[PDB]
C-alpha cells in the first residue's frame, strides 16, 4: 500500500507550535511526500511562496535520508481556482508550453513527479469541454513523461490528480475510463463531504452513510465514493483514500441539541494554529477534548465527534482512521493519502498519542512499520 502525505507551504505561518517545516517531516513515516502549491503563470508552472526554492531542497532533501521515499508537486489547489487550468487546456500549443516547463521545473528542482490539482475540470467557472481536455492533458504529459525518461536515461516522472468527491463534480469533471489509463495514481479527496455550508452537523469523512441520508445524500461518505470511481472505470490499486486530518466545526442554534444532522447557525470557530473558519486541526481538536468537550462517537459512520456549549466538531481520531484502513484493504485499495502531514499531531504533544498519531496508525495498519529506511548510498 502507497501511503501519500500532502505537505502545505502556508504552514509555516502558523505561530508557535503550529510553525511546520519540510525538515519537520519524517522521512520514514510516508511512502510519498506531496507539495502544495504551485502555481501558474503564461501556461507554465512557477513557485507561489517567496521561499518556495528554499523549501523545495529541503522537501527533496528528505530523499536522502529515506532511499524509497518519493516526492510530487502538486499545482492548483482551491483558491486557485479553474481559470488558468482551463487558459492551458484550450489550444494545444499552451498545453505542450505547460508540459515543457513542467519537465524542467520537476527535474530542476528533483521532484519525482506532478499532482494535478484542478478543482474542478467542467464546474466551477471550467467550461464543459474541460472534462475531455483535462484527459487530453493527462494523456499528453503521461506520453511526454515517457519520452524524456528515456532521452535522459532516469526514472519516468509520475504524473497523478487529486480528485472530486462529489457525484455531481465526478460526473462533469472526469472521464473516469480514458483518465485512469494515464494517471499513476488517482487521490480522491473523500472529506468535506459535510461542513457547514449545509446547515446541520455532519461530519468530515463518514465511512459509511447515516440511516438520514436520503436521495443524494447518501453518496456523501468514503465507502460510496471509492465504489463509485471503481464501479466506473478505476483499477482499485490506482485509487488512493483520502485521509483528513482535520475536521469541520460548527455553531450550534441550540446547545442542547448535539447529535448527526442538529441545526447549526454557522461555521465553528477558528483555531488558534491554523487560524481557518470552520476548520480545526487534529492537535487543535486534542485541546478542545482536554478542555472538557464531550467526546461523541458517529456509530453508524465510525467516525467521532465533540461539543462543548454551541460548538460541535466532526472528525477522524486514531479509532476511526484504523476502522478506514481495515476497510481500504478488505477493499484492496492502492493506499491512503492524507491531507494534511502538518495538520497531524506532529509534536506529540497536543494529543499525548505518539508523534504523528494519525498517520503513524496508518504506517503501522497498512503494513509499512518495518519498511527499509536507510539513506541512499
Ligand atoms: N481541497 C479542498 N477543496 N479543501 C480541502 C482542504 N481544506 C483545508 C484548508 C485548511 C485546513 Cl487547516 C484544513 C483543510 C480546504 C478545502
Amino acid at each position: 500500500y502507497q501511503l501519500t502525505c500532502y505537505f502545505t507551504n502556508w504552514a509555516q505561518y502558523r505561530p508557535g507550535l503550529g510553525r511546520f517545516m519540510p525538515d519537520d517531516i519524517n522521512p520514514c513515516l510516508c511512502t510519498h511526500l506531496i507539495y502544495a502549491f504551485a502555481g501558474m503563470q503564461n501556461n507554465e508552472i512557477t513557485t507561489i511562496e517567496w521561499n518556495d526554492v528554499t523549501l523545495y531542497q529541503a522537501f527533496n532533501g528528505l530523499k536522502n535520508k529515506n532511499s524509497q521515499l518519493k516526492t510530487l508537486l502538486a499545482i492548483g489547489g482551491w483558491n486557485f481556482g479553474t481559470a488558468p487550468f482551463t487558459a492551458m487546456v484550450s489550444t494545444p500549443e499552451n498545453r505542450q508550453t505547460f508540459i515543457t516547463s513542467v519537465i524542467k521545473f520537476l527535474r530542476q528542482y528533483e521532484f519525482d513527479g506532478l499532482d494535478f490539482d484542478w478543482e474542478y475540470p467542467g464546474s466551477r467557472g471550467s467550461p464543459p469541454q474541460d472534462k475531455h481536455l483535462f484527459t487530453v492533458l493527462v494523456q499528453e504529459m503521461r506520453e511526454a513523461f515517457e519520452q524524456e525518461a528515456k532521452q535522459i536515461n532516469k526514472p519516468r516522472l509520475m504524473v497523478t490528480a487529486a480528485v472530486a468527491a462529489g457525484i455531481s463534480n465526478i460526473q462533469s469533471g472526469y472521464e473516469i475510463p480514458q483518465l485512469s489509463q494515464y494517471l499513476d495514481y488517482i487521490h480522491v479527496m473523500t472529506y468535506d463531504l459535510h461542513g457547514s455550508w449545509e446547515g446541520y452537523t455532519g461530519e468530515n469523512s463518514p465511512l459509511y452513510k447515516y440511516p438520514t441520508d436520503t436521495g443524494s445524500n447518501a453518496y456523501l461518505n468514503v465507502d460510496y465514493v471509492m465504489n463509485y470511481w471503481k464501479d466506473n472505470g478505476a483499477p482499485a490499486e490506482k485509487l488512493i483514500v483520502g485521509f483528513p486530518t482535520y475536521g469541520h466545526n460548527f455553531i450550534l442554534s441550540n446547545p442542547s441539541n448535539t447529535g448527526i444532522g442538529a441545526p447549526t447557525s454557522g461555521a465553528g470557530p477558528a483555531g488558534p494554529y491554523a487560524k481557518e473558519s470552520g476548520i480545526w486541526a487534529y492537535y487543535e481538536i486534542c485541546t478542545f477534548l482536554k478542555n472538557g468537550a464531550t467526546q461523541g462517537w458517529d456509530a453508524p459512520q465510525e467516525v467521532p465527534y465533540a461539543y462543548q456549549g454551541n460548538v460541535w466538531v466532526g472528525y477522524d481520531n486514531v479509532k476511526s482512521f484504523d476502522i478506514k484502513a481495515q476497510w481500504l484493504k478488505h477493499n484492496k485499495f492502492g493506499g491512503a493519502m492524507v491531507w494534511a502531514i502538518d495538520l497531524d499531531d506532529f509534536t506529540g504533544t497536543f494529543c499525548n498519542q505518539g508523534k504523528f498519531p494519525l498517520i503513524s496508525t496508518l504506517k503501522k495498519a497498512l503494513g509499512l512499520q518495518s519498511a527499509s529506511c536507510t539513506a541512499p548510498a
